[PDB]
């Protein structure tokens, strides 16, 4: 019998999450979630966004989720390649514009927004629990 | 009926050592939020650790909003005293700010960017409930 998650972390449905220590960019983000056994949060139902927005709800911080793409002609995409399914969220801000190192979403006060991947931002990773 | 595995914690809360915690999703008056935490068999939080302490000050670091604790101060004659009724103890903080007996309902504290602080507690903050973990 282990604990579902460790300590510090959020027990949700079948995951864990995990607000990150510090701001990055979204590659050094995406490695250090991967450090701890996890990867950068999916979003997979407007269930999983509500439990995020009430548990950032005090926070003004930008968080990265693990969706991006290389540029518009592209679809956004989790880290493991599956799609954005439809009607979960609009991604607003930056989604016109193409960076030299790709665009990543984040989510900040309520919404999903588009920026540049070179700049930072806090994170949330997600593992599975341990049921 | 008798659980295969316990969690320490219930989902949506935080484990940390002994306890479990429940940040609000919105603010509230202290009584609102002494209720919620009482509706859960649970109470408001009570930092009587430094453990307790050094986990508050980093789960607050991400937000500049005030959280409402279990301590209060009926009028300016009487101490500051937890829910359960013990005194507040010098080793951890003391209360910065104001007490009056203008305040309708007395006074509570608040913690906020890891200091402690006092306000009238009919105004609306974060809350956060607490109750041991099942280890």
């Amino acid at each position: 019998c282990s604990a579902p998650c460790p300590q510090d972390w959020i027990w949700h449905g079948e995951n864990c999450y995990l607000f990150s220590s510090g701001s990055f960019n979204w590659e050094k983000s995406q490695e250090k979630c991967l450090s701890l056994d996890a990867k950068l949060l999916k979003i997979n139902s407007t269930a999983d966004l509500d439990f995020i927005q009430q548990a950032i709800s005090y926070s003004s911080f930008p968080f990265w989720m693990g969706l991006s793409r290389r540029n518009p002609s592209y679809p956004w995409l989790w880290e493991d390649g599956s799609p954005l399914m439809p009607h979960l969220f609009r991604v607003r801000g930056a989604v016109s514009q193409t960076y030299p190192s790709g665009t990543c979403a984040y989510i900040q006060r309520g919404a999903v927004y588009a920026e540049n991947c070179i700049l930072a931002a806090f994170s949330i990773c997600q593992k599975k629990a341990n049921l």
